């Protein structure tokens, strides 16, 4: 089998992206974040305390015939931005562009942090990180992939995001038409539970790449590209009056800054993030200072290649029993 989903950018800064999701019977569609940083797929839902809830769609599994509570199981996340969310769990059937698991773990939120109350896009995540991240307790469950991959033709999914405009998820199999030259393939650690990956170095704008190993994670629920400081203040000094903010939490430049690309090395292959995808605009409403979309790491404890980096290539999460990444140009 295969699946194949449209994900749309949020809003207008490509903050994040939601994906239609079918759940049960009749199917109730909710708008997920796909999240290869995390392993919960979790929903708003009826049972979400009300004042928690505002604009989201919910599944109501009261409604859904397939609908099984999965008895005293709980579950509860904290995500790297001090986000949360816990409730109960129900088994369901879910459907993701065609492809269709029956019996697949629904985390129905009790409780959410305020920043998801707070927007009203994103009706819950779909993980697709390892399922040994996965919250539920007592018995720990497995993602949408891990339960669809013996049925996929092939045990991959990939992550085709795109820049100000919609771009697909699909499991499954390879679109050869969605990129260009070779996907180049790298060795991934599963030793944390994330796509963890080890990129071969780096360039800015039109300098000379520098070859040097940066460990981290393929996290498509991450909004920007978080690297060590002395790479991040490398990209920012070319760019006139950037600066770290630590009233704004990072670096910040110019509104009328032109910025300069940046390469990040998967093997002998490059993939180059063009500048204007670094810029996340003003930092309050009218500002002239605008936020950057490359970060230090420092403090986050691991470096993060988010959706700044990854919407810059067709990416494939090959899920063998070796897992790789692979990475081409498009």
């Amino acid at each position: 089998s295969t699946g194949s989903a449209t994900t749309t950018p949020i809003d207008s800064l490509d903050d994040a992206y939601i994906t239609p999701v079918q759940i049960g019977t009749p199917a109730q569609t909710l708008n997920l974040d796909f999240d290869t940083g995390s392993s919960d797929l979790w929903v708003f839902s009826s049972e979400t305390t009300a004042s928690e809830v505002d604009g989201q769609t919910i599944y109501t599994p009261s409604k859904s015939t397939t609908a099984k509570l999965l008895s005293g199981a709980t579950w509860s996340i904290s995500y790297g931005d001090g986000s949360s969310s816990s409730g109960d769990v129900y088994t369901d059937t879910v459907s993701v562009g065609g492809l269709t698991v029956t019996g697949q773990a629904v985390e129905s939120a009790k409780k959410v942090s305020s920043s998801f109350t707070e927007d009203s896009t994103i009706d819950g995540l779909l993980g697709l990180a390892f399922s040994t991240l996965n919250t539920v307790s007592p018995t720990q469950q497995k993602t949408f992939f891990d339960n669809a991959k013996a049925s996929l033709d092939s045990p991959v999914f990939t992550a085709d995001l795109g820049y100000h405009a919609p771009g697909t998820y699909n499991f499954g199999f390879i679109d050869t038409t969605a990129y260009t030259g070779s996907i180049t393939y790298t060795a991934v650690s599963t030793k944390q539970g994330f796509w963890e990956w080890t990129s071969t170095g780096y360039a800015v704008g039109s300098g000379t790449f520098k070859s040097t190993s940066i460990d981290g994670i393929a996290d498509t629920g991450t909004t920007l590209l978080y690297l060590p400081a002395t790479v991040v203040s490398a990209y920012w000094a070319q760019v006139s009056g950037a600066k770290s903010s630590s009233s704004v939490g990072g670096y910040v430049f110019p509104c009328s800054a032109t910025l300069p690309s940046f390469t990040f090395g998967v093997g002998s292959a490059r993939i180059v993030i063009p500048g204007d995808y670094i810029d996340f605009g003003p930092i309050s409403t009218g500002s002239s200072s605008c936020f950057g979309g490359i970060q230090s790491s420092a403090g986050i404890g691991i470096n993060i290649f988010g959706d700044v980096a990854l919407k810059a290539a067709f990416v494939v999460f090959n899920g063998a029993t070796t897992p790789t990444l692979g990475f081409a140009s498009k």
